[PDB]
């Protein structure tokens, strides 16, 4: 199914992040006429695997898709407990390093720094939100005046709830600390969510809640239920495509209507 090492044919291969003697990596595709001078719009994905494994190719099919819409689409590395000894925490200062580097490197890669969208499955969803709206965890040498926070967040069946507050030995900090759920606030970018309402590894109504608290704070963000399916019905390769191929459809009408991507 998914390897790691990925092989990531035809992508280029940039070190975003430095740390703890590992390079992680941005596999970049680049859409056909693509010159430095240009300002598209960028999607940075991030895999899932509880924040213990998974790839970076787990969502090679959608950066190809996505650039060949001409987004300059990329997969993060990041690092994972089965590999390196890191905590949640890590995994958001490492998401937010690959946010903030492709701000810093926009001019070089022909991107929009105020159209950086980050996306990201189960785990590497939460990832995703927490470049948006959950504070601080940045890596503490990084220059902090290049902000770290995406401009649209695309999130398949995410993570949200991570502390039961108000309603532990691998998150690296409070619980609440790296929850999306509990710094819903207004003024956050847009968002399109997609989860199925028989996932038993992330229940529905903890992504429901989420997006009725987000639509209060005057928030664009609309989950689509996918009816009876479970985690990671959104894959390549699962069923006969159905939801791949819906979701990158539902998501590149969500880039459209906030002014990211040009029509069809
Ligand atoms: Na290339």
């Amino acid at each position: 199914r998914l390897r790691y090492p990925p092989e990531m044919p035809g992508a280029e291969v940039k070190v975003y992040k430095k740390v703890d003697n590992v390079d992680l990596k941005l596999y970049i595709y680049k859409p056909a006429d693509w010159k430095p001078a240009d300002r598209r719009s960028a999607i940075v994905f991030f895999f899932g695997g509880g924040w213990q494994s998974g790839s970076p190719a787990q969502f090679r099919p959608q950066c190809e898709y996505f650039a060949g819409r001409g987004m300059v689409a990329m997969a993060a590395d990041y690092r994972v407990g089965s590999r390196h000894n890191v905590k949640v925490a890590d995994c958001v200062a490492d998401a937010k390093s690959a946010i903030r580097w492709v701000r810093q490197h926009a001019a070089e890669l022909g991107v929009d720094p105020q159209k950086i969208v980050a996306s990201g499955g189960s785990a590497g969803g939460h990832l995703a939100a927490c470049t948006v709206m959950v504070p601080d965890l940045e890596a503490p040498e990084e220059d902090h005046t290049i902000s770290s926070q995406a401009n649209a967040a695309i999130l398949f069946n995410p993570v949200l709830i991570l502390s039961r507050e108000g309603l532990r030995e691998r998150l690296g900090t409070e619980p609440k600390a790296v929850s999306p759920y509990h710094h819903i606030r207004a003024g956050l970018p847009p968002m399109i969510i997609f989860h199925g309402t028989a996932d038993n590894t992330v229940p529905f109504e903890t992504i429901r809640l989420f997006a009725e608290a987000m639509k209060k704070a005057g928030n664009r963000c609309e989950l689509v239920p996918f009816e009876g399916a479970a985690h990671g019905f959104f894959n390549f390769g699962r069923g006969d495509n159905l939801a791949y191929q819906k979701t990158l459809e539902l998501a590149d009408e969500f880039l459209v209507e906030i002014g990211f991507l040009a029509p069809k």
